[PDB]
């Protein structure tokens, strides 16, 4: 049953909620020696990216034009800088996650295995498919259909926790730092949802295929 442990229902709050606190757990006993050097504003920024700071980074990372930001650009600048710097002293994760989003309708028509999906901002994901799919259940208005889609992220590299720093939050959340390029590995189409397996890559490892921008649909050069 390909993409059954999206599909199929969630489990009870009481188990999704033990296994968030799990991982958050097993998040903070892992911190190594690079997590001796967060700092305090590194906290501060990665304790509350979930609730609002990825909304502003996120925006600014997807911008057509970031000079149009103003003043307000400066602290962008700031605050994704600050995030990026935290991340590489948090655990890595790898095994698998989950992503609910929505993606162009024309985008996902050309979509095939071995394609390659580049996120321009941050890349959020969970552990638990029961957190993802709630990133899917609606979408700001769109001219361009949009259509729900259910990634299942094969992670071997990137994806850091961030669930040991998230106190306000119990998402079970791998966070990737901005461009990170998934390979398609399998995509099904089914009773108007979309679902694809993906496999964390790295960017210069990419040869002989095809890169789209996930946000934008736009050709990404090789
Ligand atoms: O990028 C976003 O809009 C947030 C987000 N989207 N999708 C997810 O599956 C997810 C999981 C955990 C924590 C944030 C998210």
């Amino acid at each position: 049953g390909p993409f059954d442990a999206i599909k199929q229902p969630n489990r009870s709050e009481e188990e999704v909620t033990q296994l968030a606190e799990d991982f958050k757990d097993w998040s903070k006993a892992s911190n190594g020696w690079r997590y001796s050097f967060i700092t305090a504003n590194e906290k501060e920024a990665v304790e509350d990216f979930s609730i609002s700071g990825y909304q502003t980074a996120n925006d600014y990372l997807r911008a057509t034009d970031t000079s149009t930001w103003g003043v307000a650009g400066a602290d962008a600048r700031q605050y994704i800088r600050t995030v990026k710097s935290a991340l590489n002293k948090l655990p890595k994760y790898k095994g698998t996650a989950y992503r609910g989003t929505w993606v162009k309708l024309s985008l996902l028509n050309k979509l095939e295995e071995g394609d390659v999906l580049v996120e321009p901002a941050f890349t959020s994901t969970s552990t638990l498919p029961e957190v993802a799919k709630r990133f899917s259940v609606v979408h700001p208005n769109s001219p361009q259909r949009l259509k729900r889609v259910l990634f299942e992220v094969k992670i071997n590299q990137g994806g850091h926790t961030i669930a040991g720093l998230s106190e306000y939050s119990k998402e079970a959340e791998v966070l990737f730092a901005p461009n990170a390029h998934f390979r398609i590995t399998q995509i099904e189409r089914t009773s108007n949802h979309t679902y694809i397996g993906v496999e964390t890559v790295k960017a210069s490892a990419v040869k002989n295929t095809q890169k789209y921008n996930l946000y934008s649909g736009e050709e990404v050069e090789a």
